[PDB]
RNA sequence: AUUCUCUCAUAGGGAUAACGGUGUGGCCUUCUACCUGUUAGAAAUAAUGGGUCUUCAGUUGUAAUUCGUUGCAACUGACGGGGGGGUGG
RNA sequence: AUUCUCUCAUAGGGAUAACGGUGUGGCCUUCUACCUGUUAGAAAUAAUGGGUCUUCAGUUGUAAUUCGUUGCAACUGACGGGGGGGUGG
């Protein structure tokens, strides 16, 4: 296996893969632009085919060009890295400005480096992941931070008192010396060999200062840049995870925090570049009081963690309840606020086609498109596999029943009212609907209705739970734990 | 994937793999038989092909009877485990005599009984990986425990102390109370079903009191039995490894070695049965001076770990010696110290037959065969891959270069030595070849001439050497790390 | 507040205490104790001549580990209060009662914590000027009568005086 | 050994001593205290109806500073022994005699740091089986009496024999 | 029978001689520096049968250098124990 | 051309219209309780078209119990937010 032919084979899956994911998107637009034009009648906009706009800037960002000459660029790159003077191309940046007031400075880099960059930073962490702390992850939509979450979730449930600190490495990892990098290439028993080291110094070489975040390079330089502090941490006797540039730190002792806060500043210090907190709090039960600035709930990633609870954070709620009601306004609503309602299909014959499609994308989103007769079937035992797709698929760990029973009658409740506005709106242009079926259930009883409603001996007019699908999650999660349930 | 259905194949592989290590054991018996013919002449003993005793002790240790009716087995261990009445028959115990004076209770389990073992418990371990500690393995012969040993040997290197300690679990998992490990089953974030809460529980059952020890089901039961020791430990800062009924603690400091002693006994009073150290000490330079009793190498399992390096044990280097010299006493003294020499070739022509057999025996127990092209086409890069086996493989991490160079000075001197018997014993017998090539050779030439010697345009000769395949495995250590070392 | 402690402890894990730090209970206690705990189902009587000993034989642990702290504790009828000169040690106390509370099966709410000055100086955490601790308002000062207790004396001379 | 510390201890020290840890002595006990001690020059009297008040009163400090460390003591005339399960524990419990030493002007010195470990089990520091405390072998598996103790049983069952 | 097939199947029934493997060599194909006869051949090479080194450390010169280091010479420094009995420096 | 093929190949040459995907339905096959017409049929079922629940907690009875718990009834306790304006208890 020469490594002309391996980095042939990694430039040549990273093109399909692209341009797979382009043909499905332009399906999709396709697919969704039929759709819409049955939506808004004559209305619909017409469809508009995008291409990433990073596929110009360079000829090697384009999947299809790669694909075209994916066996030259492989072999330029094998005898570049092979005489030691391949360096990676510039990437495409742009800078997003982060909720916090800071700034994350993506890097997108072209296809044959974020090939080369997998082929060598997998094989190291492959090869010293025992040299890494437990919970390192490079981003902060990782499937295995949710191990991190549980953690902590299991020490806030046991503990009475889980002081908690948090820090923002985003500026270490600006700005982090290259020779403080290279100083620790013969260190903590890291195998490094002499071309992925020439790799490494090619990839920070192309670079000036700092580690680029977001990309396959990231997870393994801050690893091996944070080892020292991952020791010191380990050995104050303090659990911590860093996700992306966030870390936190929890003990069930103030004075392991303060320790902890001492090494940062040292290891700071060392690194020639300051990393600042977020700051130290205290995490304990909702009825109990505490001495030092506390929170009853910490914020994680989607995640309000509590000592009696792991619920969803408010603005993941809010995410969640933007999507469905958008999916009920855009099926019930938009429609018939154009203009003219010319080739729209208005209800009548106690059929809404524009309900039908509002309820099965919110089914979608939620559930994934499950039945209640899946999961029933899976919470009793006649089924031994439900698969976990939707929304509630990147909220695992949630254990609150009470906010998912409040977002269940939110769901009712935006129901009604968007029918109701529905009914109101089809009045107005004249078409009276509000005895029909669609219109005409009273909120107390639009489940009931929906439940026993039929249509090709499937029900699609149930209003889909949250609850339900959180019984089968927490069922899913005893019998196969969380990596078999975030992907299948 | 119905639950019948995974019994069966998981019954029918591990019946499949004993049936084919029997017929590689035969088939092995034979060609040895043939080569031990032409070795002792008349005098070879006849062949004997034994089946092991357990294969009788009950049917379903036998693998061709359980591959016989493994569809029966299988069928009516699911409806046993569905109707919650299955119970694990009584497995194999032998007991082996532990060289601290201990004694070592293996369990071999039916092959059903094994295979669902491994089916539940593998799934179990998968599931729960992360909240087990890092360093815990139920074997002492687990691939994965010199990852605990570059560990301590980078500690020891950069540490200016290593105070370290060591316990005994023996009789923990001899006698743990059922009850404490049940009251372990829902703690610590364990994942763990119904189903295989009963399988757990039916294992136990079929047991009285304390774990299997070198099971499929030791590592899991270990690990939950033992996770709040491994938490303490870790919230102290001390670094730790199980491997079977051994722990091994280390730190720094000796406060925190003192109080991981502490959490050992809190631990065991817990668990109603008391864990005994084999005790602790000081790992410091081999110069500088010791405070407290102190040692200047650990041992831990086939190493000797030093401040300085690390080795192989005495007692693995002994092992290694008695190999080798009982592949040249077998292949050039024992036949020529029989009553008679009939159907044994006698060397001639400056050729021994004797001599090949014993070089290449040697070759194949060091190397694994390799040729020291290969493993210099290796050092030097002409070659991208060496595959490692042999005694070496079992020592990856060992960086003595003086040890290797003496046993490459004893390797030489017992050849020269035995070669001499053999020329004395053949000229007993009235053969003098004394004047022969494997017979004329001094010490301080054998090497070099072998190198020269060819045989079917391969040097067949050479005289292993431990250094060549050092230099291999470290540079295959630095450029595929230990995991892709120890197997291919 | 060890109230819930009291009324729901398992009595295993007082018989678990019956043979620890040096306890002296002859076999005939051991019936007297275990009969009048077998005449309640779960939980120690409180305020009775059984109250002090089977709380002393079921907190022992939790004493020794607060004691080892270094913290000073004080256990009247269902309360506890723990004092010390340290942040970090009445911290670690909270974590003390609760390794006790998951070990006896039933747990122990604070009523919590607080920091107690001179009146004049500030304070970084949660505070206030003085505890009341059984009638009496502890500052650092001085010792005073609770007001609930001063509101007592002046309704009895008030009703004095009206009767 | 306390012995010099009580052989010399400076009685001004002990009369600051007077008003301290909330100790009750009243205007005539203080003049009976001081009378006792007038009558000495340096240190107190030991083996005495003085002696325990008098120990008790120089030493509160030292008492409490070792309680808040978490170490346990024991003091028997002029002998204290200091036990721990925690190295670091005993090492401040040192330090701590050390800083008392100076306060009070005069030295206490150890007869001096072990460890108490299993008779089968190793240890680290300069270690004993077992420790000799008033007549009694003390060990982790049983309490013995000390062999001088065991000398001085058979020379009295002897001598009655021979006699 | 360890093969094939039936029984509400951790056990029992049948029917056929097969099933399951091992060493050697062959092709396929994964990676493999240089010098050579002698077979083909118009110097493009292929199968063959003989041979050499191939690693690590330091010094110095040179080129790059984001000042962590990196490519190339070219010089020496190791690169096959220990013990017993005699014996020379 | 995003296909196919050549250049000591992160770039350039050519030659052909194909290449790469998407929704629906079909077969294959993975797992899926019960009650039913009406099609086949001799009650063995299959495709079809309609319907019901299926989870968790406690109490009690019962059987096992290595004293952690486990199977079965059968009774109730939850099992679809919040807010604004009026209005009754």
């Amino acid at each position: 296996m020469k490594l002309e032919q391996q980095i042939q084979r990694v430039i040549l899956e990273e093109a399909k893969a692209l341009i797979k994911d382009y043909h499905e998107y332009h399906n999709r637009v396709h697919l969704e632009s039929v759709r819409n034009k049955k939506r808004l009648g004559d209305s619909a906009p017409d469809k508009k085919i995008h291409r990433p706009n990073y596929w110009s800037f360079d000829k090697k960002f384009d999947p299809f060009y790669v694909k075209s000459n994916y066996k030259s660029i492989a072999r330029s790159i094998a005898n570049k890295i092979e005489n030691r003077t391949y360096l990676p191309n510039e990437p495409f940046t742009k800078d997003v400005p982060k909720p916090d007031g800071g700034i994350r400075k993506v890097s997108i880099y072209q296809i044959p480096d974020a090939a080369i960059s997998k082929l060598f930073f997998n094989r190291l962490l492959a090869k010293n992941r025992h040299r890494f702390s437990s919970f390192s992850y490079a981003y902060r939509n990782d499937r295995n931070v949710h191990f991190a979450i549980q953690d902590i979730s299991v020490d806030l449930k046991k503990n009475e008192r889980t002081f908690l600190a948090e820090f923002d490495f985003s500026d270490f990892f600006g700005s982090i010396s290259h020779s403080f990098l290279n100083e620790q290439f013969n260190e903590n028993g890291f195998y490094i060999s002499p071309e992925e080291k020439f790799i490494i110094r090619s990839f920070l070489r192309e670079r000036k200062v700092g580690i680029p975040q977001g990309t396959s390079i990231s997870l393994f330089l801050a690893n091996l840049t944070c080892w020292k502090l991952d020791q010191d941490l380990e050995r104050e006797g303090v659990k911590f995870s860093r996700y992306a540039d966030d870390t936190i730190i929890w003990s069930q002792e103030y004075s392991k925090i303060c320790n902890a806060f001492n090494i940062i500043t040292n290891f700071s210090k060392s690194a020639g570049i300051k990393i600042n907190p977020k700051g130290i709090s205290l995490l304990t039960k909702k009825g109990l009081p505490s001495e030092i600035t506390s929170k009853n709930n910490l914020d994680f990633l989607g995640y309000t963690l509590s000592v009696e609870n792991v619920s969803i954070k408010e603005k993941s709620v809010k995410k969640i309840k933007k999507q469905i009601s958008y999916i009920l306004y855009r099926n019930l609503i938009q429609p018939l606020k154009k203009t003219s309602l010319a080739g729209q299909t208005i209800p009548a014959n106690d059929r809404d086609k524009n309900f039908l499609i509002a309820i099965c994308e919110i089914r979608r989103y939620m559930y994934g498109g499950l039945s209640k007769s899946q999961i029933k079937d899976y919470l009793s035992g006649r089924s031994n596999r439900l698969y976990f797709k939707g929304i509630m698929s990147f909220y695992p760990l949630v254990n609150d029943v009470e906010q998912l029973k409040q977002l269940d009658g939110w769901i009712v409740s935006v129901i009604y009212r968007a029918l109701k506005l529905r009914c109101q709106l089809l009045s107005k242009w004249g078409y009276n609907r509000s005895h029909n079926f669609p219109f005409i259930l009273d909120r107390e009883d639009i489940v009931d209705k929906c439940s026993k409603k039929t249509i090709a001996g499937r029900k699609l007019f149930e209003i889909p739970s949250f609850l339900l699908i959180h019984k089968a999650l927490q069922k899913g999660l005893q019998e196969s734990g969380i990596e078999k349930i975030m992907n299948p």
